[PDB]
C-alpha cells in the first residue's frame, strides 16, 4: 500500500529510510523530516560504548546510587546502592528499556557530549542529542531536541551496527537482543514476512503519539540486514499512537526489496 495512504487511513505523519546493506538499495519517505527518536536511541547508545569495551570486559562493574533512578526503571530499580555490569546494564536498555540503564551507559561514553562528538565522526551531523531520560521523551514539533531524521538515523545504525567497528561477539551480543526483544513484536516483527529475523529497537515519546521501531531487517536467504527505520507521529500532542500503523508501513517496504 502507498505511504502516502497509510498517512491518510491512520492519519498519521510517517518517515522511511530502508537500506539493503546488500545492493546499497534505498527506500525513502519523508526521510529528511525531522522525528523525536525516543527509545530507539538506546540502540546508538549501546553500540557506541560496545565499541570502547571488547566483550571479554563486560563483566566490568558499575555502581548504581538512588541519584541514578529515573521512572520506569524496572530492572535499575532494584540496584539502588549496589554493582551492574555493563552487559547487564545493556541488556535492561535493550530488553525492557531501562531508562536508568541508558543514562549509566550515556555516562559511560562520557557523557552527550561524546555522544554527539561521535555522531560527527560517523558523519551525522542531524541527530540532536540534549536531554536525558526521561525528559528527552518531552517532544516538541517546534524544537530540535532529542529529533533526527528518517535518513540520518538509518545511515548512522548501518556505520554503527551493520558495517562498522564492533568485535564479532558485541555485534552478535547487540543483535541477540534485538532479535528476541518482545516489546516489539505489534511493530515492524508484525509487518514482515514469516520467513525473516527482525532485530528491533522500538520507541514511543511522551506526546504527539510518537511511535517508532528501527531494525536490521534478515530476508530468509540474506546474510545482510535491511536497515529499516520507521519514525512516526500525529498532530495532538494528546494523540495515541496505532502501532498497526509501523506494521503496515514495515509491510509495505518489504515488497521493495
Ligand atoms: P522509550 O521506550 O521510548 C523511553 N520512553 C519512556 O521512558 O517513556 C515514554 C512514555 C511514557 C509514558 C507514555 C508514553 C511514552
Amino acid at each position: 500500500k502507498e505511504l502516502n495512504d497509510l498517512e491518510k487511513k491512520y492519519n498519521a505523519h510517517i518517515g522511511v529510510y530502508a537500506l539493503d546493506t546488500k545492493s546499497g538499495k534505498e527506500v525513502k519517505f519523508n526521510s529528511d523530516k525531522r522525528f523525536a527518536y525516543a527509545s530507539t536511541s538506546k540502540a546508538i547508545n549501546s553500540a557506541i560504548l560496545l565499541e570502547q569495551v571488547p566483550y571479554n570486559k563486560l563483566n566490568k562493574k558499575v555502581h548504581i546510587n538512588k541519584d541514578d533512578i529515573v521512572a520506569y526503571s524496572p530492572i535499575l530499580e532494584k540496584y539502588v546502592g549496589k554493582d551492574i555490569t555493563l552487559k547487564a546494564l545493556i541488556e535492561a536498555s535493550m530488553t525492557y528499556s531501562d531508562n536508568t540503564a541508558n543514562n549509566k551507559i550515556i555516562k559511560e561514553i562520557g557523557g552527550i557530549k561524546k555522544v554527539k562528538q561521535r555522531l560527527k565522526e560517523l558523519g551525522d551531523k542531524v541527530t540532536n542529542p540534549v536531554r536525558y531520560e526521561i525528559e528527552l521523551n518531552y517532544y516538541s514539533p517546534k524544537s530540535k531536541k532529542d529529533t533526527s531524521t528518517p535518513a540520518a538515523f538509518g545511515k548512522t545504525l548501518n556505520k554503527l551496527i551493520a558495517n562498522g567497528k564492533l568485535s564479532k561477539e558485541n555485534k552478535k551480543f547487540l543483535l541477540d537482543l534485538m532479535l528476541n526483544n518482545k516489546s516489539g513484536d505489534t511493530l515492524i516483527k508484525d509487518g514482515v514476512p514469516k520467513d525473516y529475523k527482525v532485530a528491533d529497537k522500538s520507541g514511543q515519546a511522551i506526546t504527539y503519539a510518537s511511535r517508532n521501531d528501527v531494525a536490521f531487517v534478515y530476508p530468509k536467504g540474506q546474510s545482510e540486514p535491511i536497515v529499516l527505520v520507521i519514525f512516526t507521529n500525529k498532530d495532538n500532542k494528546s494523540d495515541k499512537p496505532n502501532d498497526k500503523l509501523i506494521s503496515e508501513t514495515a509491510k509495505s517496504v518489504m515488497k521493495e526489496f
